[PDB]
Parts: C-alpha cells; sequence; structure tokens
C-alpha cells in the first residue's frame, strides 16, 4: 500500500526530495519505507528497486 504509491512514483521517478513533495517532508519516513520496499520485491536500492517497477531501464523520459 504504502510501498505501492511510492514505488508507483518512484517508478515514474522521484528520488526522494520529490516524494517527500508528493508524499510529505519526510525523506527520512522513506528511508524506512525504502528498505521495506526493497525487501517486498526483492531488490537492493530505492535505485535499483526502482527500476524493477520500471522494468525497462532507459531512464530516458
Amino acid at each position: 500500500l504504502r510501498e505501492r504509491q511510492v514505488l508507483k512514483l518512484i517508478d515514474e521517478g522521484y528520488t526522494n526530495h520529490g516524494i517527500s513533495e508528493k508524499l510529505h517532508i519526510s525523506i527520512k519516513t522513506v528511508e524506512t519505507h525504502r528498505m521495506n520496499m526493497m525487501r517486498k520485491l526483492q531488490v537492493h536500492k530505492v535505485t535499483e528497486l526502482l527500476n524493477c517497477a520500471r522494468r525497462m531501464r532507459l531512464i530516458e523520459y
């Protein structure tokens, strides 16, 4: 739910600063989610996992 919304925006690009501006000033809170998010799909980091949700690995848009 929470890791789905972020992983959703993250997939479409959204480091943290943006997430904090979208979700709310809580880059820290995300840090906790980022970890869980990875332990959900089983990746590594938000960056690596970001591509997971992407499933393209282009980084063009």
